[PDB]
């Protein structure tokens, strides 16, 4: 199986405690079909050189697995979990690739490619297509376009999807079409697989309120922080909120909202401030004068909490979290030019990943900023990421922890 | 001298001779101070990571000096030359440098920049800091901007600001500010330098119309194909037919201007049709309902020759100038997809600069345009160059040949 024998399901109760099992996604034919015209409706900054980002990802998985963690590829995942599946689950999973296509497809084209779809000789095939997208090519017929079913491929970025919260997941409602399409692998795993399949939901793609796993972060276990963002609204955080306290097992506490500004390149509370270590955090200072906070009480507001302004500062607000006098790391460190730090904040400097506590994985491309965690005692272990960087987002946005284990607080 | 034994003048009569001595530049710190917010103004497709454009472009002189070809850096070209300059000319590089200065500076902020040029140490540093750009920190004074001299972030595509015509030059004036004043460089160094000083100029910053140097073809002894494109006019072409009439040491007689798609990201003719064997010939077929030709008789069309239309399909135009068939190569070679070859003609695939008959050197990543070169006859020797190419060119916008042995048509 592609889970290692010690995973018994979701166990993500910090953004620190030492990586176990986690979700990736090499790209595939997806980013082959990224033209120039369409950058900004498939979300990347440049075109991708593939071969290259490939060989980047492969590098950013064996330093994960040098760390004895367990990488699940999402490819591998969706086929294993189709093989098991029941044969009316195997059938909706295409049937609701069909409903969902972008461009919408005609009534002919719809049974050309489920035709297609299910002459592919294995489940690994099949998910690898419809992942990449789909052209008149692959089917052999004529069109007048090439793409009949288009890429997803932002696939990649695993960390928007969904996003682990303690024992239970929420399945997003993303903002736009071409990532949306990306959460049908997501209902289809969890609702599906042996070792997912009890895991409950706090959210759900037909809810229609948008909102994004960058923006997601399970601080301890009494509090999460969502970002409001260019991907997330605040109304959004509202109805989660009312979801976990409708959840009679879900044991989180508070909710603390995070605004930050609405960029369309740094789209995510992740690519603003992120948690590294026990105290330690680490922020963009363009963002400076936009950071605003709310609170949600989940345990005494009521079934609908609203949001409520703190207004701390961020070091404030930040140890009412942690309860811990906290450690602000500013993007390319202490005596920066304003050039570096809007050069490293714009390749998603603050985007690390923590696989334990104080040990980050992230691009070597930021070097003030590797330079500036490692004086403030953090470890760094970077890979080469120059063309996955292209897609606007770091280590953190290219990864979903499925399981952590418990911080010693 | 940056000038091997052999060079003995300006010597470029072709596009494929074989290449004896050529000008580079590695991209210095210049690069360093492209923002996120002036990618358009700076004329770059995104942030280059300049640790890694740098090895790159010393894999590509790596490959010129391996196939026994004299490479000249410009910084060392430039500081030579001024090491040998009269004291006047010494001193007028600094004065044009500051009254070309973009920002315009305050007559406050000229005197303490010219005071901090005439302090550096050594010509090199003199050079280097001329072309990086100069910021308040290096001043150490305060200021409202942190560039008080922008960077001039092209400098590295050494084949625009002037091209080698023959055993004369061309020293250009062009479109954008931020290129003009690379342009300083080749007036230095052609007004001092022994070995350049007799070189005749035919054209020069002073006349006004716009024409850089990836339009500027030498196709053989008696023709020059000129583009009509984002940076070069018509008009220019007409100014520069004039000059040409009017140099009585000059031997050409014909140029031939060649429209192209007036596309910001692919801005001269170089990067839509390229010269790479005696016959043979690499074009996108992108442009091929813009190409429209002009000729101009430089023999007997009087001082002033007009452009005058040439309704040949680009086939026969071809074969006018060289006089038998010409093969045509296609970027991304024949059956390609139209997403094949708009990402590679996007990544400069016409790009190549011929180091002798029928053997080029470009850019690793287009490979299926490397395919279809080494299926046509034509000897590829790739390096990788992903970051050089967020600049938006190839090899062949990254020199200048200075001199190349005759061809044997």
């Amino acid at each position: 199986s592609v889970f290692d024998s010690k995973f018994k399901g979701i166990h993500v109760y910090s953004e620190i405690g030492e990586l176990e099992s986690v979700l990736v996604h090499e790209p595939g034919r997806e980013i082959d079909y990224i033209t120039p015209a369409r950058l900004d409706e498939l979300l990347f900054s440049a075109i991708l050189e593939s071969h290259d980002a490939r060989k980047e990802h492969k590098q950013f998985v064996a330093e994960l697995k040098a760390n004895d963690i367990n990488v699940v590829e999402l490819i591998d995942l969706v086929a294993e979990t189709y093989d098991l599946a029941s044969q009316e689950a195997k059938d909706k999973l295409i049937e609701e690739f069909l409903e969902d296509s972008e461009p919408v497809l005609s009534e002919e084209h719809k049974v050309v490619v489920r035709n297609f779809l299910k002459a592919k000789k294995t489940s690994r095939e099949l998910v690898e297509i419809m992942m990449a997208g789909i052209t008149k090519y692959d089917l052999g017929i004529e069109a007048d376009h090439e793409l009949i079913v288009d890429p997803m491929p932002n696939l990649y970025f695993t960390r928007d999807p969904f996003a682990s919260v303690g024992n239970g997941v929420t399945i997003h409602y993303m903002r736009y079409k071409v990532r949306q399409r990306e959460t049908l692998f997501s209902r289809f795993v969890f609702s599906n697989h042996p070792k997912l399949i009890n895991t409950p939901w706090y959210y759900d793609p037909s809810l229609k309120l948008s909102i994004e796993g960058g923006d997601v972060f399970i601080y301890n276990n009494d509090t999460l922080v969502v970002g409001v963002s260019e991907r997330t609204d605040l109304q959004t955080v509202t109805l989660l909120a009312k979801n976990i306290v409708a959840n009679k097992e879900c044991e989180f506490k508070r909710i603390v909202a995070i605004n930050v500004p609405k960029w369309t390149n740094l789209m995510h509370l992740d690519t603003w401030l992120t948690m590294l270590d026990k105290d330690k955090f680490l922020y963009s200072p363009i963002a400076n004068d936009v950071f605003k906070f709310w609170d949600y009480d989940l345990v005494n507001g009521g079934a609908e909490p609203q949001p409520v302004e703190n207004g701390l500062p961020l070091e404030g607000l930040l140890q009412s979290i942690i309860n811990k006098k906290p450690v602000l790391i500013p993007i390319a460190g202490e005596g920066a030019s304003q050039m570096e730090i809007e050069r490293e904040t714009h390749f998603d400097g603050t985007n690390y990943l923590a696989i334990r506590p104080g040990v980050v994985i992230g691009y070597s491309r930021n070097e003030k900023t590797n330079a500036a965690l490692e004086a403030a005692g953090i470890k760094v272990l970077p890979f080469h990421g120059n063309q996955l960087s292209l897609g606007m987002g770091n280590a953190r946005c290219m990864s979903m922890p499925l399981s952590r284990k418990d911080v010693k607080w």
